[PDB]
């Protein structure tokens, strides 16, 4: 199933983020439970959206149940990418079709404390995880951004300490996650980020800190220097280990 949509709005929210709103009755069957699900943007091989198919995976940042709109937050990154190129050039009134939505493993709610980690590709998904936590949840959410102006107001339980880390030659998600004071056994982890940060933090959480598999979701959302079509293959290679 593919759903045709129209660009209803496009806003540069911060240096690294373009928020695009897509609208159409083809998604009127969505509900707010689809926030945080992933969808696939559909392109032809020539990079257009008028439909071999090239797909790109994005998160539903929000769903408006009044007028059938989703917001998608595109990292303004820069081989040229299909989705980012489309997002920076598209005009209100343009069209694109999507596939999905699908779901991924979530943060285990049975943790006694919670450790969430994200880079910019994963902020919409992280926000959905924060909204699902009970209001008394405790722990950390560590988020890597490329520019200080990329910080967002995120709704979170009061005792989830949110920290924003601006990437530079000495500052990054992996280092900042490892630096947090470990709060002991029974933690539940959710982490979505770039492939090599994922690998380092998977070793930290699973081996060094002994988190069992059902108390951690850790996933790569992209690999620097590789397009999504290669990244999906790299995931299969990484799974063989
Ligand atoms: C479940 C899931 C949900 C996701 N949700 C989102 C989301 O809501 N928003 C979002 O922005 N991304 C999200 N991503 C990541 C997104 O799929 C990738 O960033 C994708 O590569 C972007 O496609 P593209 O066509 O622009 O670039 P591609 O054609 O895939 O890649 C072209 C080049 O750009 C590089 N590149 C790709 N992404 C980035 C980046 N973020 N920073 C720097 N360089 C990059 C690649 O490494 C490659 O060298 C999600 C990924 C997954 C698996």
């Amino acid at each position: 199933s593919f759903y045709p949509l129209t660009v209803a709005d496009s806003q540069q929210i911060s240096p690294s983020l373009q928020r695009i709103t897509l609208q159409g009755d083809s998604i009127g069957h969505f509900t707010l439970e689809n926030e945080g699900d992933y969808i696939k943007l559909l392109f032809s091989e020539d990079g257009g959206t008028d439909l071999r198919q090239i797909m790109r995976t994005y998160t539903i940042r929000s769903f408006d149940a009044t007028n059938n709109r989703i917001e998608i937050d595109f990292v303004r990154h820069e081989q040229c990418g299909f989705a980012v190129r489309w997002a920076m050039h598209t005009a209100i009134g343009d069209t694109i079709s999507i596939a999905g939505p699908g779901k991924a493993q979530g943060l285990n709610p049975n943790g006694k404390w919670f450790f969430l980690a994200a880079d910019m590709t994963a902020i919409p998904a992280l926000a959905a995880q924060l909204k699902r936590l009970p209001r008394d949840a405790k722990g950390y959410a560590v988020i890597e951004i490329e520019h200080v102006d990329d910080k967002q107001a995120l709704q979170a339980p009061e005792n989830i300490e949110i920290s924003w880390v601006v990437k530079d030659s000495s500052t990054n998600l992996a280092t900042s996650v490892i630096e947090k004071n470990w709060l002991g056994e029974n933690g539940s982890v959710w982490c979505a980020c770039e492939f090599d940060t994922m690998r380092a933090l998977r070793e930290y959480f699973r081996n060094e800190k002994e988190i069992a598999k059902d108390y951690i979701y850790i996933s790569s959302y992209w690999k620097r220097g590789v397009s999504e079509d290669g990244h999906k293959q790299l995931k299969q290679t990484d799974a063989q280990t």
